[PDB]
C-alpha cells in the first residue's frame, strides 16, 4: 500500500481593529479552516486526508490602543496527508470556503503545506478495529 505523513500548513487570521477574541472564539475560527480544508481534501481524492486537528497562538490585545489589530497563527496538522500526491498550493484553495487564514505577517510567502519529515509514515487509511 501507500503510506502517508504528518503534515501542518500555518495561516494569519485577523481582527477588527480595537477588538479582542477570547482564545475560544480564535480557535473556533481557526476551525472553520479546518473544516475548509477537511472538505477541499474530500473533493480533491483525499491529497490531505481526512483527519486534521486545530491548535492556534494569538498575541494579547491591547486593552487600551483602539488601532490595535489582534493577530492569530492558525496551525492545522494533517495527520494522514498523501506526500505521494502532487503538492497543492494555497492558490488553489484560498478561496475555498471556511480557508478564512491568509499569508502570515512578517513572511514572503503563502502559507503552505509542510510534511513533517521527522514523524513516522503511517496507513492512508484509519483503521477503528482489529
Amino acid at each position: 500500500a501507500y503510506v502517508c505523513r504528518e503534515a501542518s500548513i500555518s495561516g494569519e487570521i485577523r481582527y477588527p481593529q480595537g477588538t479582542c477574541p477570547t482564545k475560544t472564539e480564535a480557535l473556533n475560527d481557526c476551525n472553520k479552516v479546518t473544516k475548509g480544508l477537511i472538505d477541499f481534501s474530500q473533493s480533491h481524492q483525499r491529497a490531505w486526508g481526512i483527519d486534521m486537528t486545530a491548535k492556534v497562538q494569538c498575541a494579547p490585545c491591547k486593552t487600551t490602543d483602539p488601532w490595535d489589530v489582534v493577530l492569530c497563527t492558525c496551525k492545522i496538522t494533517a495527520h494522514r496527508y498523501r506526500e505521494f500526491v502532487p503538492k497543492i498550493p494555497y492558490s488553489s484553495f484560498s478561496s475555498a470556503p471556511g480557508v478564512i487564514f491568509r499569508q502570515e505577517t512578517g513572511l514572503d510567502h503563502d502559507p503552505e503545506w509542510v510534511v513533517n519529515m521527522k514523524a513516522r509514515t503511517r496507513g492512508c487509511d484509519h483503521h477503528h478495529h482489529h
